[PDB]
């Protein structure tokens, strides 16, 4: 057993500054006295010592630890195919903001993610050279280049991260300047840096090992005998050599001779390794080299036959027991698909990894999943969605990230009833959702109210009788609320008197009559003279169990004061 270097990953929105302060990093390493890496960019603890002052001192593991494993972050900003087990193969993180720009929609996408697989970080607020007025001082650290500026650059830079701290605030993230940190371990620290210029970058590493320092233990331990256990980054091609495969090892070792096990779009493979090829060491013709094994804190390029259908995100296992490995990343790759015949909501992500991403948060709202897979929507999607609409409209849609949708699914959604939600950004596909949600839950309520009795009361205009009995018929004038054609009439006594059988405003034929609108009312059962009078005040005889719906669904001032009047009358010959 050893320890092996923490694993980091660099997020943030595209342009902030994530290659270009990799390169810096990168450069400092190359300009010194380091194995290659396919992917990665492994930075030995003596060169973060000789970047990182005496301010490093005060952290005990940098004499434990091999150095920090850099991850030149996937394809096309993919980030979340950088997964493990359980959850992010990144130990530690930066996130990098531009502090000129400030929060973009793929840094809240980015601090999402992090908080979402509880990923230690630090954020490093890039292209300060870029404040007006400042004065660069090649590769020094923040607080002596900072220390040269003239006041009111100092000042422009500190209103910029204070706007970052705002930010995260409202994110649920506390947070400030790394120097102002009152509680490292939950407050976000800011590291204001130029990754062009070098000028920072020192903080920047000193924060990382704090963060080390502060959480990383027993995570780094790894068996260097074992048989690797890896993540598949990219399966691409590659001049000369057929499909080949980019992959980060982070524990075990893993040899030339090696059979791997790893997942397709269908079922779990294996296949015995070719060749292993990192980058050429720092005037060969060749673009690669050969290595015999490489050990944990790893990134290599393996070269193998059948690969074409392995997913990006896969785990990548060497075997030793063809039925145990099978089973262990059948069952890791099941809570990432999914698909049964309960609960709803179907779900489509472009890589595994996303949909991770997806399946988690969903689960977080405890939101049930029917569907979840790779790939573009499809009639079979849109089918599968509509089953679940019977058992709540809550579940029949579908959430589709950064994926598009097959035409055939396109009519298949015609018909409505189907909700479709798209787009390239996960919090705002849950943000939608949550107010589709909101509607289909208002609209819900206000429909089992429909069917509920309401308050209403109603005077009896005196002199305007048209008709004594049978279907009694006058004129009547509506005091407050909403009486309805149907609704049971009661005496000032609770006594029963009828039912509103039918009203008629001027010439208008009503199934409802508000505020004080007068229409000639028949009301059944009722007769003038005897069970109703000229002039006398009828009201609604709501039903115990629907006046009980006054709490678990609440309504006009008047009608909480007629509710209550209501109640009243009812108590006199039986409480509540
Ligand atoms: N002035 C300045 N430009 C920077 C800085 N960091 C990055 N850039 C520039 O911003 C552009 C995009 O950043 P880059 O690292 O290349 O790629 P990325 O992962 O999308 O961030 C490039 O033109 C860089 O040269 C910085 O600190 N200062």
């Amino acid at each position: 057993m050893k320890i092996r270097s923490p694993i980091v990953s660099v997020l943030g929105h595209v342009d902030h500054g994530k290659t270009t302060l990799l390169d810096h990093i990168r450069g400092s390493a190359v300009a010194s006295r380091i194995t290659q890496h396919i992917g990665a960019t492994e930075i030995p603890m003596d060169v973060i010592e000789g970047i990182c002052g005496d301010f490093l001192k005060k952290f005990s593991i940098r004499e434990t630890l091999p150095g920090l494993f850099f991850i030149d972050t996937p394809g096309h900003e993919a980030f979340t195919t950088l997964r493990k087990r359980g959850g992010a193969l990144a130990d530690l993180a930066i996130l990098i903001v531009d502090i000129n720009e400030g929060f973009k929609p793929q840094t809240q996408e980015a601090l999402n993610i992090l908080r979402m697989y509880r990923t230690p970080f630090v954020v490093a607020a890039n292209k300060i050279d870029r404040i007006h007025g400042w004065r660069v001082h090649e590769g020094r650290p923040f607080m002596e280049t900072f220390s040269k500026q003239d006041i009111q650059v100092q000042q422009k830079l500190d209103t910029k991260v204070y706007e970052l701290v705002g930010k995260l605030h409202e994110e649920g993230f506390e947070s400030e300047r790394f120097d102002r940190v009152t509680d490292f371990a939950s407050q976000v620290s800011i590291i204001p840096i130029s990754a062009i210029t070098g000028e920072g970058i020192p903080e920047l590493l000193t924060m990382l090992m704090g963060l080390a320092q502060q959480y990383l233990r027993e995570q780094l331990k790894i068996e260097e005998d074992s048989p690797a256990r890896g993540t598949i980054l990219e399966v691409k091609e590659e001049t000369g050599l057929g499909m080949t495969i980019d992959a980060v090892i982070y524990d075990g070792i893993l040899r030339k001779d090696d059979t791997i096990a790893m997942m397709t779009s269908k079922d779990v493979i294996s296949t015995r390794i070719r060749s292993l090829l990192k980058p050429r060491p720092l005037e060969s013709r060749k673009k690669f080299q050969k290595v015999d094994e490489v050990v944990a804190a790893a990134g290599i390029k393996i070269v193998a036959p059948g690969i074409d259908d392995v997913m990006a995100g896969s785990p990548l296992r060497v075997v030793t027991d063809p039925e145990k490995v099978r089973e262990e990343i059948l069952s890791e790759i099941e809570d990432i698909k999914i698909d049964t015949d309960e609960a709803g909501v179907v779900v489509k992500a472009d890589t595994l990894g996303s949909l991770e991403a997806v399946v988690k948060i969903l689960r977080d709202m405890y939101v049930p999943i029917k569907v979840a897979d790779i790939g573009d929507v499809s009639r079979r999607d849109v089918v599968n969605a509509g089953i679940a609409l019977q058992e709540d409209r809550v579940y029949g849609a579908i959430i589709a990230f950064n994926v598009k949708v097959i035409p055939s699914a396109a009519q298949e959604l015609k018909n409505s009833d189907i909700k479709l939600f798209q787009g390239n950004v996960i919090y705002r596909l849950m943000e939608e959702y949550e107010e589709w949600v909101r509607g289909i839950e208002e609209e819900k309520k206000k429909k089992w109210m429909e069917a509920i009795i309401k308050p209403a009361s109603i005077r009896l205009i005196p002199k305007l009788v048209f008709r004594q009995s049978k279907p009694a018929i006058g004129g009547v004038e509506v005091l407050t609320g909403v009486i309805r054609q149907g609704y049971p009439l009661m005496n000032d006594d609770g006594e029963t008197v009828g039912t509103v059988e039918s009203m008629q405003d001027k010439g208008e034929n009503l199934k409802s009559a508000s505020r004080g609108q007068k229409v000639a009312m028949a009301i059944k059962d009722a007769v003038y003279g005897k069970t109703i009078h000229e002039g006398d005040t009828l009201y609604v005889d709501i039903p115990e169990n629907h006046y009980h719906i006054l709490k678990e669904q609440l309504l006009t001032d008047e009608e909480l004061d007629l509710m209550d009047k209501i109640a009243e009358i009812k108590r006199k010959k039986n409480p509540d």
